[PDB]
């Protein structure tokens, strides 16, 4: 599934995203922007042999299993594969961890470079939330 913007920012701030370690609803809509350009079906093969996967782009090496990532873990006790669902829950659930490890969202190096210290209200503008 392909979001919409307020789409997505809707289905963030009910499954509990909104503000969640202190990161407003606009860090993650503009993290999944940049992640996965909404696409819940998003992948991509990292050079050390982990993949990231679905709308928030989270990686093999220590939240999913997908089988192919030799010494990795699965924090988040989920197949990678669940990660693309249409159904946001997994992705978020997994979210919260990761966000929560020390380095804030800072694990998610799209949000880093595109999105820390802009104007992330701006990708909830005009949403009715």
């Amino acid at each position: 599934k392909v979001f919409g913007r307020c789409e997505l920012a809707a289905a963030m701030k009910r499954h509990g995203l909104d503000n969640y370690r202190g990161y407003s609803l606009g860090n993650w809509v503009c993290a999944a922007k940049f992640e996965s350009n909404f696409n819940t079906q998003a992948t991509n093969r990292n050079t050390d042999g982990s993949t990231d996967y679905g709308i928030l782009q989270i990686n093999s090496r220590w939240w999913c299993n997908d089988g192919r990532t030799p010494g990795s873990r699965n924090l988040c006790n989920i197949p990678c594969s669940a990660l693309l669902s249409s159904d946001i829950t997994a992705s978020v659930n997994c979210a919260k961890k990761i966000v929560s490890d020390g380095n804030g969202m800072n694990a998610w190096v799209a949000w880093r470079n595109r999105c820390k210290g802009t104007d992330v209200q701006a990708w909830i503008r005009g949403c009715r939330l």
